[PDB]
């Protein structure tokens, strides 16, 4: 009886507004996001038009209802399994080279996705990236367009323009140097930050991660300086070199620069073939 869009059953709150839900129609099983009509700031209503816009995408998921119902903006989704988060912490934060490439072969592609439809992600982090359920079980999706930007126009493909003194908009731990700087995102930060989610992958955790400070803005500032003092060639000592020359690609990218993604694709798919790995999709969670 306690119903969203009249025909989405609420259930358990997930994530704090997350909830599960059931379609009576259907049967089918949904993800209910809520978002208080009194909030501040508005962004639910924004979100469900950038989703919209990327229907149809390999790894987007549908979008099956919004709107207003007493006190919340409503958005309603297919459900979807765990997060990469989830599934890491799942596998005590250590997930095979192997899992690694897995990931980062379809991770590179929707964020390819996301680029081809005007738009940067801003905020690349292991918590938005979610595998499918059943015969999608293989299939990485990407997630989260609160924090989206359309960095072109949709007739022209005029890029937005260079702009300094940006709030950080995204997560601290995989923001690239230039957001720490306050530099305009663009797609080259995309990939940087899915470059410190690879890295992260791979070593548990990142240099600059567990660090103590006073308040928030010392905090950034310590995250800031440790990322920019670690070179990429002392983050990625002891793994493939395939993992540096894809950060030092990311960083050597301008403002503007359409990425080569083929070519990191590639880079990874080489490094897959020479490691002699099953062409199988045994993640490191199908070994526990
Ligand atoms: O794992 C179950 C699951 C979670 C999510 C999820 C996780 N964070 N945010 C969402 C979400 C949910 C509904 C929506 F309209 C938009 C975003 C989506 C689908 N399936």
């Amino acid at each position: 009886e306690l119903r969203v869009g009249n025909r989405y059953r609420l259930g358990r709150k997930i994530g704090s507004d997350i909830y599960l839900g059931t379609d009576i129609a259907a049967g089918e099983e949904v993800a209910i996001k809520l978002e208080c009509v009194k909030t501040k700031h508005p962004q639910l209503h924004i979100e469900s038009k950038i989703y919209k816009m990327m229907q149809g995408g390999v790894g987007i998921p549908t979008i099956r209802w919004c709107g207003a119902e007493g006190d919340y903006n409503v958005m309603v989704m297919e459900l979807l399994g765990p997060s990469l988060e989830d599934l890491f912490n799942f596998c005590s934060r250590k997930f095979s080279l192997k899992t690694v490439l897995l990931l980062a072969d379809q991770m590179i592609s929707r964020i390819e996705y996301i680029h081809s439809k005007n738009f940067i992600h801003r905020d690349v982090k292991p918590d938005n990236f979610l595998m499918g359920l059943g015969k999608k079980g293989n299939l990485v999706y990407i997630i989260d367009f609160g924090l989206a930007k359309k960095y072109r126009d949709a007739r022209t493909h005029q890029h937005i323009p260079y702009r300094e003194n940006k709030n950080l908009t995204g997560t601290a731990r995989y923001a690239s140097i230039n957001t720490h700087l306050g530099i305009e995102q663009s797609r080259r930060d995309d990939l940087e930050s899915l470059g410190y989610v690879l890295m992260y992958f791979n070593l548990g955790s990142l240099p600059w991660q567990g660090l103590k400070a006073a308040t928030k803005r010392q905090k950034y500032e310590r995250i800031s300086e440790k990322k920019m003092s670690t070179p990429i060639e002392v983050l990625c000592k002891g793994y493939p070199s395939e993992f540096a020359t894809y950060l030092n690609f990311c960083r050597s990218l301008r403002f503007d620069d359409k990425p080569d993604y083929s070519y990191l694709r590639q880079l990874f798919r080489n490094l897959f073939h020479r490691q002699g790995f099953s062409y199988d999709y045994v993640f490191d969670w199908n070994m526990l």
